[PDB]
């Protein structure tokens, strides 16, 4: 990922001026069933598919994007595997349900979704967030560290240490107050 699109995309700057598209990382890593470590097993990226007419017709979200690549990884079917995903938004009401249901009929995928700002409609996305914890998904906000974290991971940073836009604290605070009033 180039560094642009990086920090315009996860900027947590409340605004939704220009960010109409939903960027995704994602980083797997095996359970292991003797010790307490994690092992490493893939990483990526991608963002929603725009409607187009060549394409999917009613536009294909990046969290349905994702949940289809899942197929390509070819985990061991009797593992446990934890899951973590860093999204520019938070999924919409549909996508939720679609998460929620991809983790209650598999019980051995631990997901861990990790928001810059939280794409809440008003409406339903309220409904959907508490549903995807309901189903046992980790629900947080990016702070400091999940942004480096991507920085160091996902973008093309040609070297450069990871600087923190002002405010990314204060935003990642907030945001973090509002979630959690979402939820409970
Ligand atoms: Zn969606």
């Amino acid at each position: 990922m180039d560094p642009p699109t990086f920090t315009f995309n996860f900027n947590n700057e409340p605004w939704v001026r220009g960010r109409h598209e939903t960027y995704l990382c994602y980083e797997v890593e095996r359970m292991h069933n003797d010790t307490w470590v994690l092992l490493n097993q893939r990483r990526g990226f991608l963002c929603n598919q725009a409607p187009h007419k060549h394409g999917f017709l009613e536009g294909r979200h990046a969290e349905l994007c994702f949940l289809d690549v899942i197929p390509f990884w070819k985990l061991d079917l009797d593992q446990d595997y934890r899951v973590t995903c860093f999204t520019s938004w938070s999924p919409c009401f549909s996508c939720a349900q679609e998460m929620a249901k991809f983790i209650s009929k598999n019980k051995h995928v631990s997901l861990c979704i990790f928001t810059a700002r939280i794409y809440d409609d008003q409406g339903r996305c309220q409904e959907g967030l508490r549903t995807l914890a309901e189903a046992g998904a980790k629900i947080s906000i990016m702070t400091y560290s999940e942004f480096k974290h991507c920085w160091d991971t996902f973008v093309d940073h040609q070297g450069c240490p990871f600087q923190p836009w002002d405010g990314l604290d204060e935003h990642s605070q907030d945001l973090s107050g509002r979630l959690r009033a979402i939820l409970q």
